């Protein structure tokens, strides 16, 4: 598991009312905020939750390793729960929807069995997260009144909670799911795709665009990717853009303007969107519905804090609000809103939306911009790159090629992006370039760091060096 | 190999001076300054390069390699050669060693074919690195007259040169040579000791200190490298000043102040001095005796530079004046003193002694100040570590714990050192701590830096992470 105690922001409560904070979610960002305020700041402060779930922490990329084998059942995709929250102090409602808010007399109602439950707080806590948005297709439609996503046609899959996870692995159990479609092909549909078909299953990845994971990898690296997927008997669709999901009394085949595939299951996997109709108007939302919050996560209102997918988080790459839906944002964002609801003044330092991808024996990470993304969010963005074995030549095993990928502004000269791809895990690497970019790190600067040598390791001259050092515009 | 075309600063040389640049000595530092010259300066400047030896740009990290027969054999340890820099424009004279220099007529006189040439120059550049220390030991001598290293005494070696490892290659060919000493227990001695020991021998690794690998690492992992290198029969003597090498012809004993031990052969790994004996008193020397330069390389002396083991270099860790003899250091100065010589501004921006070692199976890196080190030099630091698994509990191979230490300033939080050790290669992860002490960011800034998860490559809550939050002082 993951548990820990006080972190090092706890500051010693001077003169400060105590505060009794409510949360509303206690998944990602809310467990990492709740524990964070009771470890801290304990008996301070009276903490109160509610979920509308009846589970907590289920890791999202467990569904693909359930799926694809890679691990023997849901045991361990759950790192915490409801007891684990009651036991540092929370009083925890589960299967306790929210439904209203009242700002003005600082309480929010709740069903809790059945029955308006109404909680008053200081400070409130938004970590409701988001939702899987279903697409204009049709043959697509949720079942009314289902807080589960639960698809009218027998076999359409949505991903989300732990239920959806489960509701797949047990149809899978039909010996008639033969062939599967996924519509989505970022890093979501990429992994089901490659679950599906280590299930066994015949997989088709279509996707409105010309290639896979094209928000977070320059075409070099997603044409790999793609060849990666389809070396492995996954079929590419991409470039299509699905029309409709038929079938007599359950799914049967998928039509885009392009092909009609014959399956009996699709997923998708097409995004998601905040959960911010709680707020009533009353707070300032980003263009996509996402509460918009400060460094501190507060929101336009005082003593009321937005964490995880429900908010916005400043984005060190583009250096202006963004909205970035990961795991790690969750937990950070949960953690600085603790500190501040608890009165100690932290400020968050931004994000660089840090990734990382294993697809059938291909291991990517990227941090920041890709050159793609950069130039059409008009940066003079240029990118050098390099692709050397990671150790000396001499080295008689355990070496191989690795492709580092370095993105800057050739005016600011600083680094917007990296991205590194090989046959093993240098996942590590990727730490310093997120680093490099949250501190405004420059690509010249880059090229004379201290980056040791070992021949076990590395190369005197290499692969970073060499690229920092090969730098053009 | 290593080569490639012109860095990213080279700078178009608007209304510049061409100078005749004499370089003494052509090996990591030397070659690494040479070639940059000539690729990004090429015809404007005339080089002429002095060397002692017989061959460049051997990398003594493959000694070890060499003799624990982990590679082939040298071939791959060489990745340059005269003929390389001579193609390359520059009139390189081998085995010509320099005798003197007039600083005031600006000429150098080298031994070219046992007699004197005076070659004049416009700037001079120092690349002339250091020599194995030599404490005084009885019945260790080197040969009068000797640039090899050569010891007055049979299978009495020294660590420096090819020809010091070509050496003691083919003394193990004597199947005579049974038990092996090796004098000092650094980086160096502890990566011979495995060599040999790997080589079939006994060994006894000796050092004045009580621990190996003092300079790098704290108790704790020293004490982890020491109990492994016991757990592969190597006999440990620390805590011991060696008084004398006794042998009636040869090398048959090892004395200390403690003890006496049978040794066939001795090494002497105790550590390396610069090589400044040319400045004859006319250019500031550093404490332990290199030369003293600044951000750019140069000496108190204008026009003249100095590079790698011959001089000092800046230590962000200490934010100081330093000397640390690493090939990654012999690098970067030879780049900057390139730039400035050749008339382009290039200011250097200092290292952290980043290292790593690997030893039966278990990797270590370190960069910055270990918490004794810190101490040492005066710093009211503190450690916080932390030791998990890389990877969540439920993936089901390729799992492994890690170790972390970060070593931060209690006053200014600023960040001094990190260190790590693992069963896997986690080295990458060394040199975001490289940027981040580069940087001076703090341990608060750092535990909510940007670490991406995902359950392949790591845990949501990760020991970086992990560490940096629990910052107790
Ligand atoms: C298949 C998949 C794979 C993923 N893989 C990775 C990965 O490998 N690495 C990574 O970093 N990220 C990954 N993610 C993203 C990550 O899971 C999300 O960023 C994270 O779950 C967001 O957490 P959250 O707490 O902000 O929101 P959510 O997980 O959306 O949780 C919000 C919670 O609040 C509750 N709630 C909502 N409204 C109310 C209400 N009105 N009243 C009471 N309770 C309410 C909900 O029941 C829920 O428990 C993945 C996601 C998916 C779907
Ligand atoms: C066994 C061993 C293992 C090592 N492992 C690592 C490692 O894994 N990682 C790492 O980063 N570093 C390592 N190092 C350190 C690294 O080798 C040194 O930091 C580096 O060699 C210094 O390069 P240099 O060019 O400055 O000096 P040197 O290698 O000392 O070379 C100086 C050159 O100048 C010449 N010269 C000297 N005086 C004169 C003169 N008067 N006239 C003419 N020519 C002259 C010499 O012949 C020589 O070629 C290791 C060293 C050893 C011995």
């Amino acid at each position: 598991g993951q548990q820990m105690g006080r972190t090092l922001y706890d500051d010693d409560d001077k003169d400060r009312w105590g505060s009794k904070i409510v949360v509303v979610g206690a998944n990602h960002a809310g467990t990492a905020c709740i524990k964070t305020m009771l470890t801290n700041y304990g008996d301070a402060n009276e903490i109160v939750v509610f979920d509308q779930n009846s589970n907590i922490s289920f890791l999202g990329s467990g569904m693909a390793l359930w799926i694809g084998e890679q691990i023997a059942g849901p045991e361990g995709l759950f790192y915490s729960d409801k007891e684990e929250l009651e036991s540092l102090g929370a009083k925890v409602y589960m299967e306790s929807p929210v439904q209203s808010i009242d700002y003005d007399a600082k309480t929010v109602t709740a069903l809790v069995d059945g029955k308006n439950h109404v909680e008053t707080y200081d400070k409130l806590i938004f970590a409701t997260g988001s939702q899987p948005i279903l697409p204009p297709i049709k043959g697509a439609e949720i079942k009314e009144g289902s807080l589960e996503f639960e698809a009218t046609l027998e076999n359409l899959q949505f991903v989300k909670l732990y239920q959806n996870s489960a509701d797949v692995i047990a149809k899978l159990e039909n010996k008639d799911i033969k062939r599967v479609a996924v519509v989505g092909a970022g890093y979501i549909g990429v992994e089901l795709a490659e679950a599906f078909q280590r299930k066994g299953k015949e997989v088709v990845l279509i996707d409105v665009v010309d290639t896979c994971l094209a928000g977070y990898y320059d075409r070099d690296l997603t044409d790999l990717m793609a060849k990666n997927m389809e070396e492995h008997g996954i079929q590419l669709a991409f470039g299509e853009t699905v029309k409709e999901v038929a079938g007599n009394g359950k799914v049967e085949k998928i039509i885009t303007d392009k092909n009609e595939y014959d399956v009996d299951m699709v997923i998708l996997a097409v995004g998601f969107r905040p959960n911010t109709t709680l707020g009533n108007g009353k707070i300032d939302l980003f263009r996509n519905g996402a509460f918009l919050v400060n460094k501190r996560q507060e929101t336009s209102i005082p003593g009321v804090y937005a964490i995880g997918d429900c908010a916005t988080i400043y984005d060190n790459a583009t250096r202006d609000t963004n909205y970035i839906a990961l795991a790690s944002n969750a937990v950070r964002t949960g953690i600085v809103a603790a500190h501040n609801a608890c009165g100690t003044d932290l400020e968050g330092i931004g994000v660089q939306g840090s990734n990382g991808i294993s697809i059938y024996g291909l291991h990517m990470v990227s941090t920041g911009l890709t050159l793609e993304k950069a130039k059409r969010l008009g940066f003079d963005a240029a990118v050098t790159e390099y692709t050397d074995n990671q150790k000396p030549e001499f080295i008689e095993h355990g070496n191989f090629p690795v492709t580092i990928k370095i993105v800057y502004d050739k005016d600011s000269r600083r680094i917007l992006g990296a991205q590194m791809a090989a046959r093993e895990d240098v996942s590590m690497g990727i730490h310093m370039f997120s680093l490099a970019i949250q501190e405004g790190v420059t690509i010249e600067k880059l090229a004379l760091t201290d980056i040791f040598f070992l021949p076990h390791f590395n190369k005197p001259y290499n692969y970073i060096t060499m690229a920092a050092l090969g730098a053009k515009d």
